[PDB]
């Protein structure tokens, strides 16, 4: 009733059949997909999710006008997601009004001043890194690391947050540690062909949050809420921001505290698993890497706020690696009125998506673009770069909230983690890494890697 | 569109309000109901569960025809349950061919020789339980039944079935034990109302039980199939069996294993708790009891399967304990044909449902219904007792296939725990018991009883 959409604007793209759209294009995963239409179809190319039309952009001053100039005029939520019950109040699935509501509600807690209140805290759970990752160094045992690492980033997560603190890969039994670690799988794909199926899951209560990890948080939450009260974490500053212009709500409340769970979790876990391993299959940059931070950290010096952001090569090597994998994939916003941005007519509901990881290694903005070369964020050349072609935290208004928590807490564990070890491939070790054909960014073999001590 | 239809037979029952039926008077739960039900209308009474006209009886001979006599050829599958995705080959679930196929080809699973053949083995959890008691009996800490029961009912499922042997208790952390432990909450009611949305869930491979227990034990199930094969228990006989009339498929062998599972788990657990309530609250038969045990277990000794049907107040005390909790509550069958059973036409489609608990606390069938009297199953007034008056397993050919493994269950663990420890209430100790308002047979309040050693 709408898969004429792109034919009458002129616009090219795949021949979508009828109700599926081109979500059998997916076979080979959104990354793949993209790549080949970018070099199919060139600059603007069009395709349907179900019965729902999605525009792909690849202009740098195109995309500066959505995600920046007309955020708030047009592009200004992303696409419709559910069904999610009670999460409607989350941010990054929050709309409009309520969501400059909640933007505003929610970032002074990612300031400098803040994230450097967090740096004697985030610092002692790297130390308990590596314990775990030593008592399996010196039992060679080769290390799977985003068991390890998502232990970790999950000991973060909760102390920064809620304060509650355990060794969880230590204590994988800990009441607190289990309901913690719970799009093109069976479910998600009969979602995006019935989303006239969603508003019937939505007065049923059904979650693709289950029911229950919630409910255990709903309480958690105002456990601690009523522990502290009365007697410097994510949730004593959200608290404190409940004493535009209505305060925060107690539901509201419990909402963000999961969006951040998860957001720091896989992501946090994942994108330090991605970097390991280029380590490991470049260990000149692994060695190079090691001579910076004996070189501002001598001695195995505890880093602080101050001597993080002064490791150059550290954010050279964090930043190529999430060129190589930008975990969003995607950046999405849906379209509010008929606009016409940089000479082109964009219709009312038409969803809008930045192509990240097929922009990320397009060979007309990056000399050999799947090679590992950290050298392309050196001070002398990170100066070609164009913003709006790197994207790995989104851009304007709507951009990653937690960027600075994100990249201020994977540092101050490569730092700890390379004062001490250093890492080696196996056998088994999957060289080169093939990524998922599946819907997350996370490898087909999750990495194995060689573990020696220092 | 035809909540006319009781009002045409001349049926009496409750007025259905267009689309809910009669359920918003399950406020006071099915027990309630029914009881207020068989009050107002006598022998037989309608109501409508959405769109759904059930039909209530309560003659002897009725019940007898629709159970035992018109059970092939009327009445032969209980009424249709979903979503459940694969589990539509378990036997509880299954209909017609596919259920006599099934209903036989598991039955000799449950034979008195069988059975005795799993007696050195339940015997050996017993004593486990013992220990787990008697270390909160030493440090006087009320006792919660259920948590303890079912640790040792979930310990005994396991081996019977599948040889796994786990503290359960002291293993609430096992990979194994944690996946087991897993009809008016507000998405059953859901469906009742929109029994035409359960279509939609099952082209959605969403089922009711999540779709992650069942793949673990799809894939645990096949672990120990190539384990034993090639190098006792439900699993060694269903084995067994696939070498009405086709042999046995593989994802029909691990459908049943599940059903087994909760059946004997929440089942035994309860039911033990329903009766060291009642033995606690009746300090009478608590003595009576242990003089009976220990005349037949002298020197506290161990039970056998030839012991077991020996003890005749163990049995009285079981049975009138299932009269007033007979965690079933009904039983229904529907209709497949226009009959006209005992001078009475039931037109097709029609679910025929027997309020259990209803009728086993009727008083022209009981004096004193609501008392706890074991007296009324001693062998002198065991004769007065109609078969379909008290029916906690059913009956006729789709009547509870593991009752005699129950009933020696439940028997084993009470032998073995009177033997040793007594029981008597507590403050917080809630006397008298009040029934769930919700929708299992469960207490309002957890059983908290004080436990102290012989
Ligand atoms: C390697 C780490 C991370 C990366 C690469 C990343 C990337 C992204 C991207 C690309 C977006 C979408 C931006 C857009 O649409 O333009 C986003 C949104 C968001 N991220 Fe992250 N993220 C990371 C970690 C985190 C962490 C640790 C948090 C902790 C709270 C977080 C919280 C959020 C939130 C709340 C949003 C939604 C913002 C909004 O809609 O207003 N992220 N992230
Ligand atoms: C206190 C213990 C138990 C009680 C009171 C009980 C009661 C019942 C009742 C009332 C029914 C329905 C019978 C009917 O519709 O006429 C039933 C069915 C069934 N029970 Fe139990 N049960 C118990 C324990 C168990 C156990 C331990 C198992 C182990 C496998 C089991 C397996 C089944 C099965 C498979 C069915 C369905 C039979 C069929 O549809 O063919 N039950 N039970
Ligand atoms: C794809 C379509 C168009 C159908 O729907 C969307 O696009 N929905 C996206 C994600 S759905 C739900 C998600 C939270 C969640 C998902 C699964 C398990 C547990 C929690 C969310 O609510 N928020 C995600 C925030 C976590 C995060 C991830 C990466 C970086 N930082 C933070 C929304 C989205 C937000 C941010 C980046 C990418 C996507
Ligand atoms: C009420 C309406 C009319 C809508 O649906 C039905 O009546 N569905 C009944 C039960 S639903 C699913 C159930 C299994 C199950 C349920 C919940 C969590 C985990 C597993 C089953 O599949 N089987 C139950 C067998 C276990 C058992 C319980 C008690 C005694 N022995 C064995 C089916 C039923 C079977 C047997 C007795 C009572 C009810």
């Amino acid at each position: 009733h709408s898969h004429g959409l792109f034919k009458k604007l002129g616009i090219p793209g795949p021949t979508p059949l009828p109700f599926l759209g081109n979500i059998l294009s997916y076979h080979k995963g959104f990354c793949m997909f993209d790549m080949e239409c970018h070099k199919k179809y060139g600059k603007v190319w069009g395709f349907y999710d179900g019965q729902q039309p999605v525009l792909a952009i690849t202009d740098p001053d195109m995309i500066k006008t959505v995600l920046v100039k007309e955020c708030y005029s047009v592009f200004t939520n992303r696409r419709p997601f559910g069904p999610v019950g009670f999460m409607k109040s989350a941010i990054s699935i929050a709309e409009d009004e309520e969501w400059k509501r909640l933007r505003s509600l929610l970032s002074p807690t990612f300031t400098s001043g803040k994230l450097k209140e967090m740096v004697p805290i985030i610092a002692q759970y790297g130390d308990v890194l590596v314990r775990n990752l030593r008592r399996e160094a010196e039992t060679g045992k080769p290390v799977t690391l985003k068991d390890v690492f998502g232990a970790y980033s999950m000991d973060v997560i909760t102390s920064t947050s809620f304060g509650v603190n355990i060794d969880s890969l230590n204590n994988p039994q800990d009441p607190f540690v289990e309901n913690t670690k719970k799009f093109l799988d069976p479910f998600f794909l009969s979602i995006t062909v019935f989303p006239f199926l969603i508003p019937i899951l939505e007065v049923l209560n059904i979650c693709v949050f289950p029911r229950e990890v919630t409910n255990f948080l709903r309480k958690s939450v105002k456990r601690m809420k009523e522990s502290r009260l009365e007697d410097v974490d994510f949730l004593q500053l959200m608290i404190d921001s409940q004493n535009s212009h209505k305060a925060l709500s107690d539901l509201e409340l419990v909402a963000q505290s999961i969006i951040f769970i998860f957001a720091g979790y896989e992501t946090t876990s994942s994108v330090l698993s991605f970097i390991m391993y280029e380590l490991a299959t470049h260990p000149d940059v692994q060695q190079k890497l090691q001579e910076e931070i004996d070189a501002v950290l001598p001695n195995k010096a505890p880093p602080t706020y101050d001597t993080v952001l002064q490791m150059e090569y550290l954010d050279m090597v964090v930043n190529e690696t999430l060129r190589l994998f930008p975990i969003a994939m995607r950046l999405e916003r849906v379209c509010k009125k008929d606009v016409e941005i940089n000479g082109m007519f964009i219709p009312k509901g038409v969803v809008v998506m930045i192509p990240s990881y097929a922009l990320h290694r397009d060979p007309k903005y990056w000399t050999e673009p799947e090679k590992f070369l950290p050298e392309r964020f050196s001070k002398k050349n990170k100066d070609n770069i164009d913003p709006y072609i790197y994207t790995p935290f989104g851009s304007g208004p709507r951009n990653c909230i937690g960027m600075r928590f994100a990249l201020m807490n994977m540092k101050l564990a490569l730092i700890r983690v390379l004062q001490n070890f250093s890492f080696k491939p196996c056998k088994e070790t999957q060289i080169p890494l093939k990524l998922s054909l599946g819907g997350l960014l996370q490898p087909e073999k999750p990495v194995v890697l060689k573990v020696e001590s220092r």
